[PDB]
């Protein structure tokens, strides 16, 4: 792709210190700040049920693969302009190669 | 996504009179000309097993959603130069987005 595989282990840890104070990743895990991110990828943006996204994340109706996925984490806002999620980014292709590993394999 | 969908019943025709000749897309089906496309979505180029694939398509390792495939169709050689998939293209819009519909959904 224009993305590959790092360490799923360091991407967990990731996880933990820059998305776990908004979202879970586990089947049957609850909506916090941020959607529940079980199975995200092949889906598209705005699906989740019983979750109220914007109307920016919706109407982007961005089909998540790991590469989009990539783009969207180094800038959300540039990304999806008006979506409310208050993440700054992630500026490293090091941090995104391995968050993207680790979300690849637990939202599964 | 910069795809919508269209119609599966008018999909499985196109499939059957554009990619039949060399392609299966049924769990267990075989490879032929060109190799079982069953589970697709998801995953990069160059992966079905038993199948002996050009090095283009393999290094290329594109990751196919329907939007990849859409780009893909409309030109297969101008998107994988190299690649010995013999198939001119799908140019409407229309044609592409009906047969990627059915493909989502035979496919899975
Ligand atoms: C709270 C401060 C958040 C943090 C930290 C992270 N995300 Fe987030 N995310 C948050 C919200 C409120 C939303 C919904 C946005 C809206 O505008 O409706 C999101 C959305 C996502 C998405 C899109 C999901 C979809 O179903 O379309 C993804 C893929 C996502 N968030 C992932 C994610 C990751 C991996 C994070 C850590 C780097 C992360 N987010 C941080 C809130 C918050
Ligand atoms: C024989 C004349 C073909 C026709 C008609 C179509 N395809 Fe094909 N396809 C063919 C070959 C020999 C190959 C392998 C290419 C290589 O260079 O190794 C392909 C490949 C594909 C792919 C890529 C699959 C992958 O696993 O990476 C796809 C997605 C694909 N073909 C789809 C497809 C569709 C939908 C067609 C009808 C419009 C179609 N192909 C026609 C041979 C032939």
């Amino acid at each position: 792709t224009e993305f590959k595989a790092g360490s799923a282990k360091k991407g967990a840890t990731l996880f933990k210190t820059r998305c776990l104070q908004c979202h879970t990743v586990e089947k049957g895990g609850p909506h916090k700040v941020g959607p529940n991110l079980h199975g995200i990828f092949g889906r598209h943006s705005g699906q989740a049920e019983g979750y109220s996204y914007t109307d920016a994340n919706i109407k982007k109706n961005v089909l998540w693969d790991e590469n989009n996925m990539s783009e969207y984490l180094t800038n959300p806002k540039k990304y999806i302009p008006g979506t409310k999620m208050a993440f700054g980014g992630c500026k490293k292709e090091k941090d995104r190669n391995d968050l993207i590993t680790y979300l690849k394999k637990a939202t599964e």
